[PDB]
């Protein structure tokens, strides 16, 4: 007993509803994943070098994936986005470095047809460290405004201490 986030929930979607998890790797995803649910983690391997990390808790089924690496993994990918309801990008606040990278991963990501018009919630993750950049130039950075074949969110949070991941979370079921 202490609580995970898609149990706290108000207003909880109705129907099943199915997330992708995805970034680079050391995001923060499964420190958020943990947040999340505290069912167990189910591991995955559809073909060498994509690794999956699943879990069904509270009406929500969850695949976590690195995005990034290799070429040929793509059309495994591509079976997942097919049935997505919603789509949460987690970024390394404070990864300056690989911020170019993973802007790049996410707008290739929107230009996948199995993705069309599935909402994206973008996590601005580690807002805690005092090296974190700001999540009003990330946005920028990350060229939100220009999205308009779908709606989208960027929300601050900490995976660690789990500041502003509900928030994240309430959208997410106001756009299911
Ligand atoms: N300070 C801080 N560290 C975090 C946060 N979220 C994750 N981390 C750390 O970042 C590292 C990578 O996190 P992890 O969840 O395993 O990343 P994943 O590779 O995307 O699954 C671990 O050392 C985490 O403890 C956060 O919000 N704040
Ligand atoms: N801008």
């Amino acid at each position: 007993g202490l609580l995970s986030i898609l149990r706290k929930l108000k207003s909880a979607p109705d129907q099943e509803v199915r997330i992708l998890l995805l970034g680079l790797d050391n995001a923060g995803k499964t420190t958020l994943l943990k947040q999340l649910a505290s069912e167990d983690i189910s591991h995955i391997t559809p073909t060498q070098g994509f690794n999956i990390k699943s879990v069904q808790s509270q009406g929500f089924k969850l695949n976590v994936w690195d995005i990034g690496g290799q070429r040929k993994i793509r059309p495994y990918w591509r079976s997942y986005f097919e049935n997505t309801d919603i789509l949460i990008y987690v970024i390394d606040s404070a990864d300056r470095k690989r911020f170019e990278e993973t802007g790049q991963e996410l707008t290739e990501l929107l230009e996948e047809e199995k993705l069309s018009c599935v909402p994206v919630l973008i996590f601005a993750n580690k807002q805690d460290l005092l090296t974190a950049a700001p999540a009003s130039e990330i946005a920028e950075g990350l060229n939100l405004h220009t999205i308009r074949d779908r709606v989208w969110q960027i929300q601050s949070c900490s995976a660690l201490t789990g500041e502003g991941v509900q928030d994240g979370m309430n959208w997410v079921c106001k756009n299911v």
